RNA sequence: GAAACUUAAAACCGUGUUGCACUGCAACCCGGAAUUCUUGCACGUCG
């Protein structure tokens, strides 16, 4: 390629049904329910982490490549 | 024997990512019981 490059991909992600990425034992004591969602610590906005997006796309691509080669991939 | 500084000058310094892989996930009907019912003549009065 004879170059160093950094390509970035932008877009939007709109939610069609209710989205729940659980937070566990983050924060509570007003408006707290049995299963809360993750939030930004300062702006208190709902967020989507990049750990749950990388781990879901890597799992859906490992089922497709795995079934089309008759091999079950047991670990990353 | 009484009398004349093994002194002067000199950075423990230069280079180095606490970094690489990892879905807060799987299973769960806001469901089960309950009559918009009880009483009521389209009728009375005729130089």
């Amino acid at each position: 390629t004879t170059s160093y490059a950094k390509i970035e991909i932008t877009g939007t992600l709109t939610v069609l049904t209710g989205l729940q990425i659980g937070a566990g034992d983050g924060f509570s004591a007003i408006g707290a329910v049995d299963k809360p969602v993750v939030r930004d610590p300062l702006s208190r906005l709902p967020m989507i982490p990049g750990t749950s997006l990388k781990g879901k796309v890597r799992t859906l691509l490992s089922r497709q490549y795995g079934a089309d080669t008759e091999t079950f991939y047991r670990k990353p």
